[PDB]
């Protein structure tokens, strides 16, 4: 039972518009380096725009990072029967309902990972560049 | 059919542990009200953790909210071949790399939707409460 399906979406099928974008992508070189390194960890959200084409609802920075890497596809969830109003609500939902993990929590986590012997070079790098 | 798959996962199939949790869930009242009204919009992330059981990697607040709705299940991505280190990385990924949308952006969106005649009462109320103190 599905209205949502996840696919490896060719970027040529994504409409070249940005109605649901909330903010400029900005510099995505750091996000792109992380995606080249680890893969794209979280799929973006799109809806059909007829014509075997799709409109981006969430994920502008991730898509911008994949274009920086000169990739031709993005992992995407396709939402069926997503109205204009419900796509607007979706585009805002992480912004409104996510609780950020503050730097105090990240520092305490780093210290605990160290006490546990779980601080790999790559995780140390990540946490310290975020805590800089 | 690759290395991740999405399921409606019974909550009783999560291990009773919190190895990858970063912070207390806190009051999930408002998140639960939103999920009751709109559905769970984004799936949580898990990995297999024994026979027919799973370990939560991302999504402790959504799981708490669903348990604060007395629901039987959570929408979940099951990650295969997710090592201990790669799960730690994934549990930190949104925290480190997600750029917040600040309230200045939310107010400017509220104002633009109004100016456009596109501001429904529902979205007005959502933006105004996010912009509440
Ligand atoms: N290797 C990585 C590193 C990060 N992420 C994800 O990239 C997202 C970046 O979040 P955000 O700053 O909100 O960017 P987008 O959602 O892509 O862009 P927008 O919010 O503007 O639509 C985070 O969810 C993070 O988990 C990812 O998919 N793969
Ligand atoms: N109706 C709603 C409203 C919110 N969300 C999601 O709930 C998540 C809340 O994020 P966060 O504060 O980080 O909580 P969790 O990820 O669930 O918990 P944790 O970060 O501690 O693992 C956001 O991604 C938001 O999009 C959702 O799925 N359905
Ligand atoms: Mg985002
Ligand atoms: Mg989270």
């Amino acid at each position: 039972s599905g209205r949502v399906t996840t696919v490896l979406l060719p970027l040529e099928k994504l409409q070249d518009e940005s109605a649901f974008k909330l903010r400029p992508e900005g510099d995505v070189s750091g996000l792109a380096t992380d995606i080249a390194r680890l893969g794209q960890l979280f799929p973006v959200d799109v809806r059909p725009a007829g014509e075997d084409r799709y409109q981006l609802v969430c994920g502008f920075r991730r898509v911008a990072a994949l274009r920086f890497l000169k990739r031709d596809a993005v992992q995407a969830r396709i939402h069926l029967r997503l109205s204009d109003e419900d796509a607007l609500v979706m585009s805002l939902a992480e912004a409104i309902h996510a609780t950020p993990v503050g730097p105090e929590v990240l520092e305490a986590k780093r210290d605990e990972l160290e006490a546990q012997g779980r601080l790999s070079a790559a995780v140390r790098d990540m946490l310290e560049k975020a805590l800089a």
